[PDB]
């Protein structure tokens, strides 16, 4: 995450920290003590989830871990384009909840509203490093019009835009699968976006979530 700071390490409880071969490789969002929520290709062998993570560098009193007892990639991602870029991780052990490990409810009106958003994650910041300690930015959807322009014939229905004109606050590599949350709600997973990471020029693509109501509900019923 680019041009953002520090989170206040009490207003993430949901973000999940995705671990394989010992380094950070995406982020997810809690979403069902059960269940993260993450992009599909963050997809890799022996995925290790870590709840309650502020700072990836110390051993806090708030984190859980897990392991994951399957990965249930959407029926129709499309890895050439990004398309339907969704994944849903089931936790070995169901997540402790604390003031620090909540789940975060899904934004289903794929019509809604609100504007005003935020992005987190542990990706890379403007100095190209892999930060510790969590970073947060505040951002704003981009019309669908206006994101088909930054990226000719690449923004599908199952995709939302979003970012900062003004400074270019966005996510970037190591960020995947986090949480874009508008009005207290999951309206997007960081899918992909412009290289390098900045929206100053094209905003960040971010899966959307409302369209994958059904299959949320099916996966984890299953
Ligand atoms: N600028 C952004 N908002 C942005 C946010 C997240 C990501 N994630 C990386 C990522 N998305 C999709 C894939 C992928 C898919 C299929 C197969 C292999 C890889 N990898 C990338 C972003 O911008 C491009 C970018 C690329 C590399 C380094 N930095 C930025």
């Amino acid at each position: 995450l680019v041009h953002g700071g520090p989170c206040d390490k009490t207003s993430h409880p949901y973000q999940a920290a995705l671990y394989t071969s010992g380094h950070l490789l995406c982020g997810g969002v809690l979403i069902h003590p059960l269940w993260v929520l993450t992009a599909a290709h963050c997809k890799k062998p022996n995925l290790q989830v870590f709840l309650g993570k502020h700072n990836l560098g110390q051993q806090e009193s708030s984190q859980e871990q897990s392991s994951v007892v399957r990965a249930v990639i959407h029926p129709d991602y499309d890895a050439a384009s990004h398309d339907q870029d969704i994944m849903l991780l089931r936790l070995a052990r169901p997540a402790k909840l604390s003031e620090l490990i909540q789940p975060l409810p899904l934004e289903r009106d794929c019509s809604a509203q609100t504007t005003s958003c935020h992005i987190l994650g542990w990706g890379k910041t403007a100095d190209g490093d892999f930060p510790d300690t969590i970073q947060c930015a505040y951002i704003h959807l981009v019309s669908r019009e206006e994101c088909e322009h930054a990226y000719p014939g690449q923004i599908t229905q199952n995709m939302l835009c979003a970012g900062d004109e003004k400074y270019g606050k966005d996510s970037c590599q190591g960020d995947s699968g986090g949480p874009l949350v508008c009005g207290d709600h999951l309206r997007g997973l960081v899918s992909w976006g412009d290289y390098p990471c900045g929206s100053k020029e094209r905003p960040g693509v971010y899966t959307n979530v409302c369209r994958y109501t059904n299959w949320i509900q099916k996966t984890i019923q299953a």
